[PDB]
């Protein structure tokens, strides 16, 4: 049953620096070296803590502990294992003396080189961070594997611009060999992947306003479809809810394309922000989601799919939690409010999860 | 006779994304909250491990083993210690029980907030990184400490325009609080620090061309004096040797003007790139140094010195070490052949380590 096999290289909101936004795609089971990118916040650095760290397991907290019991984390149902999948170590193991005889650092330049793509949700600098830094790897050898950048044009023109600029960093994308590459998706367009054989179709959304400019910052949500199968996953950039008058229904627009378009037993997983807990605190809630604004956009899904079971089956996957100086992981808090609120609009057998850093889901 | 605490925070060249360039001084021994930044890459994240860190040391290596003892990396000589210094972390026990309900991540919050001023000596992402994404913390309250950002022109322009911009970055340095302001410094003059008594003086420095536009790429060297007792430490951004007709030689004004200025006695280290070891690979070196060109730099200074002595009792602390998929740790290599290269030129008792995240330096 499980098609996708998703790894959880960050999912840091911030303001901490390490192990944000990233995970990487492939096709359950399978042994080639390809992966997808979505995001490009955590990338070599933390494949190469997965490749060492690889039971009572415990994760980093840093609150009431600093370590605490991983399952405090997910719902009890989740597919979920430490460490990289057994067929994604595979590539590296179909040579067997070689895979032996190279260290940690070579085996991570190897997984790396098969990173082909990334799909990027917008440019903020936690978004891309580990994509620009990591980029010199790819010049390591004559015979080459290519990685593309794809985005809605909103975070392609900005990477061209103030990133690959020369100044941010080396203009890569200049360089002959075209070892780097740039490219533009078309939004609501069914866009095909590389090498796997799914669909990949992308959505606009808001996530907040210009400081200065009181331009709209716009991000993106990702659809990936296995067309054998059909089912589908939803890789979410960061997300603010619509408001009602001032800006298109984005958010509406995506949910009724998935419920038209996605029956609720093929839709396998959802990777979404909440950044933050119910407790206010504005300045760090602006451009994102707490537990009721989440609740409410899942509410809205389940009124378009129109079944008295709810969401019931859907695993719910929660990304980008920010620090605080709290008392309680916010994770913990997140987890405890969202569930609570779930069963308060009655929203079914929901499964609500932590996305946990270092971790596989099989879904 | 010490006088400066350098805690390392990031010593990594790329291409792996964390614990990229960032250095934190403070005088030695007192307790004040107050740092200083070099650079901003590692920041709260490093932070918060050193905090929870804190014998046979065994330090993080992914060559021929995963750790590595840490007298392999250092000159026998060298004053420096695991974790945050005591009297950094005296600031946060001047409140006895305060200190012990503390959680790890409320006592990262707390350290971080003393972090005044950045000394940013190119905008590339990797001496920037935490920088932007730590930046929010400042707003966690209304009495707030504030932070500013120094550099010479060719560093604080890029970073007004190509990140604190509503697209890389929110514009925080537009939100009308101040409380993260941009500040440029004039290049060879004396400026003062805002808290302690010492004295920077910037100097520009070459750090390759654009890929694209073959504009240089400049970057900066940062003196800090301590004014009662005159001794000093040079900061170093990434640099490479100057081309003797195509470009000014900032280099041999640099070491004219520590010549000059600063007795060797009084110099009490310099932390300087070494990136690449002298193994060739061309892609990797451009804008750096290798041990050959370090050296060369080094025995330009010796000239200018002009003693018999050499650099005898000189501490060279080698920063910005790349990794590379070969079978020892380059940071090994480049140590053994600096110091071999040292020896061949008659350097005298030059004290050569490698800078080691993690831990504080007492110079
Ligand atoms: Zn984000
Ligand atoms: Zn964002
Ligand atoms: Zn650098
Ligand atoms: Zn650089």
């Amino acid at each position: 049953m499980v098609v996708f096999e998703i790894t959880i290289l960050g999912a840091n909101g911030g303001p901490t620096e390490y192990g944000t936004q990233c995970f990487i795609l492939k096709p359950a089971r399978t042994e080639d070296p390809e992966l997808i990118a979505v995001d490009g916040g955590a990338g070599m650095y933390q494949l190469r803590e997965m490749l060492v760290q690889g039971d009572d397991e415990l994760v980093p907290s840093f609150y009431e502990h600093d370590r605490e019991p991983i399952e405090f984390f997910i719902d009890s149902k989740l597919n979920i294992q430490k460490g990289l999948s057994k067929s994604l170590l595979q590539s590296l193991k179909r040579q067997g003396e070689h895979f032996e005889s190279a260290n940690t650092m070579k085996k991570t330049y190897e997984v790396f080189q098969g990173i082909t793509d990334y799909y990027i949700t917008h440019p903020h600098l936690d978004h891309i961070s580990g994509l620009v830094v990591n980029s010199p790897s790819i010049y390591e050898q004559e015979n080459s594997k290519k990685k593309t950048i794809w985005g809605l044009p909103h975070t392609i023109d900005v990477l061209q611009k103030h990133v690959f600029n020369d100044l941010i960093w080396p203009d890569l994308t200049a360089e002959r060999s075209r070892k780097l590459k740039l490219k533009c998706l078309n939004p609501k367009e069914v866009q095909k992947c590389t090498i796997f054989p799914w669909d990949v179709i992308p959505f606009k959304v808001h996530h907040g306003i210009g400081v200065k400019t009181g331009a709209p910052v716009y991000s993106t949500f990702y659809i990936f479809r296995d067309r054998k199968s059909k089912d589908c996953i939803i890789v979410c950039g960061d997300v603010e809810q619509d408001r009602r008058e001032s800006e298109e229904s984005l958010l509406e627009e995506f949910w009724s394309y998935v419920a038209e378009n996605i029956p609720l037993v093929h839709l396998k997983g959802i990777l979404v922000e909440c950044s933050c807990p119910l407790s206010s605190k504005p300045e760090q809630l602006y451009g994102h989601l707490s537990p009721i604004y989440l609740i409410n956009e899942l509410s809205n899904l389940n009124t378009l799919y129109n079944s008295s079971k709810g969401l019931s089956g859907l695993n719910v996957i929660v990304t980008h939690v920010k620090s605080t100086p709290a008392k309680r992981d916010p994770r913990l808090t997140i987890l405890e409010e969202l569930r609570f609120l779930a069963e308060e609009r009655n929203l079914g057998d929901l499964r609500i999860s932590i996305a946990l850093e270092g971790h596989t889901l099989f879904l």
